[PDB]
């Protein structure tokens, strides 16, 4: 699967979500260049106004574009599952608030890497930082800690995202993640390691739709 990522790969993202009964959809398009751990995407809410803050969707909205250093190539599960793909499931628990449960299939459709997601959010506070839109439009750098899940022929990840609240505080979003291959072939089961991420959120000045432009760089580290 790593062979599929030596060049620039078009990406499509499609999400359907329901947060406390507020249904919405997001479509994204862009490209990835895993050689450089680089992603550039534009996401649009196709149903109107997004009912949650864009930063809370960043992690849900293709870790196969991570740059794995040559010395860690044997630990890249994500590319090894391609093209048939993988299922990526998360529970994202927002401290003192609700949670998202996500299910995604990440796979090739022809030359395009597609991330198709269903998101369900429950138990959110109408006056909280998420439904109340009190989060800043930015995204902090962080680490994603990966371990093998041999019994499921996949991986698990754990990490904490810290969303900045407008008043100066932070909204923690605890992430628990499981990935399992869709095809019945072999994959790479990694040693413990992490992914180091940085992300820049912007706007398209001519876009009147509710949207997010995202530039992300991700690099694997942790094994020498
Ligand atoms: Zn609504
Ligand atoms: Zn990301
Ligand atoms: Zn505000
Ligand atoms: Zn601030």
């Amino acid at each position: 699967g790593e062979e599929l990522f030596t060049g620039v790969v078009p990406i499509l993202v499609e999400l359907d979500g329901d947060v406390n009964g507020h249904k919405f959809s997001v479509s994204g398009e862009g490209e990835g260049d895993a050689t450089y751990g680089k992603l550039t995407l534009k996401f649009i809410c196709t149903t109107g106004k997004l009912p949650v803050p864009w930063p809370t969707l960043v992690t849900t909205l293709v870790q196969c574009f991570s740059r794995y250093p040559d010395h860690m190539k044997q630990h890249d599960f994500f590319k090894s599952a391609m093209p048939e793909g993988y299922v990526q499931e998360r529970t994202i628990s927002f401290k003192d608030d609700g949670n998202y449960k996500t299910r995604a299939e990440v796979k090739f459709e022809g030359d395009t890497l597609v991330n198709r997601i269903e998101l369900k959010g429950i138990d959110f506070k109408e006056d909280g930082n998420i439904l109340g839109h009190k989060l800043e439009y930015n995204f902090n750098s962080g680490n994603v800690y990966i371990t093998a899940d041999k019994q499921k022929n996949g991986i698990k990840a754990n990490f904490k995202i810290r969303h900045n609240i407008e008043d100066g505080s932070v909204q923690l979003a605890d992430h628990y993640q499981q990935n399992t291959p869709i095809g019945d072939g072999p994959v790479l089961l990694p040693d413990n390691h992490y992914l180091s991420t940085q992300s820049a959120l912007s706007k398209d000045p001519n876009e009147k739709r509710d949207h997010m432009v995202l530039l992300e760089f991700v690099t694997a580290a942790g094994i020498t």
